[PDB]
């Protein structure tokens, strides 16, 4: 079932975190487990965790556009064993119903182009690439 | 010169971000200005301005990747009379400066594909696309 993390899961979702970077050949960091713990604590963010074999990582931050936050999904992940089953539509039902509780205005989700799957899956459930008649782009740089 | 705006600053802000909509025909909330100064307020996001003719909106939320958090460059706004004189690099290089204080980790840009100029003008100061040979995209649903 779908639950919130507390602090003390943050071992679980760091493990799944670093099962999502193993799976598509990305070097994970030290300290994912303290930081999880810290973010789960204190900052305006939340985990949900669907047992031990699926999470969604959500931050949530200021906007002049709403008086509540924008959400962000930065991370949502089901175990490749337990995918196809209804699970990352249960952890997104989730994620739409407790962002609704701090009346966010939006919901957003970076996409790799390439994962068809992904984009396919956020399209059947109302997420959308278009924006004014043109698909968004997201530019970044590590520092 | 390029400062950190103050709550007092709100104002101007508030009304570069309403020209900005109007100008690219996108709908304008109300009570802009009262949001600004309680998003100045807090810590998680910041303003910068250039004089009264551009300013940069950046937010900051957790990683579990970084100490830090990661930067979003929420709104970057030059008036249309003052661009191509680089307002838009000084202020772009002052965001660089101001998350480096933060430590963040990562700087993010949502870009519409159609806007060829703010794609190569963020193109020749750093940001990337590109991540794995893949473009990357936003995902959204406005609530
Ligand atoms: C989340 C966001 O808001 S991202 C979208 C950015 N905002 C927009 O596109 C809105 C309308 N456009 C603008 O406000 C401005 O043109 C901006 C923000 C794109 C850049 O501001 P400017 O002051 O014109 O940029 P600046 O003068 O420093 O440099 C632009 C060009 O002039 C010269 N300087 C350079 O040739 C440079 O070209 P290059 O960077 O591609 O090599």
């Amino acid at each position: 079932e779908i639950r919130v993390a507390e602090v003390a899961d943050a071992g679980v979702v760091a493990k799944l975190l670093r099962d999502f970077n193993t799976e598509f050949d990305t070097p994970v960091p030290e300290g994912l487990e303290e930081r999880f713990a810290q973010i789960i604590a204190h900052d305006d963010a939340f985990v949900l965790l669907a047992g031990d074999i699926g999470f969604a990582y959500v931050t949530l931050r200021p906007s002049p556009y709403y008086d509540g936050p924008v959400a962000m999904l930065d991370e949502l992940y089901v175990a490749p064993a337990h995918r196809n089953r209804g699970v990352g539509t249960a952890l997104l039902q989730r994620v739409f119903e407790e962002i609704r509780k701090h009346s966010a205005g939006e919901l957003q989700i970076n996409v790799d182009e390439v994962d068809t799957d992904a984009r396919r899956f956020y399209e059947r459930h109302g997420l959308t690439n278009i924006e004014q008649g043109s698909r968004m782009l997201l530019y970044i740089r590590e520092l």
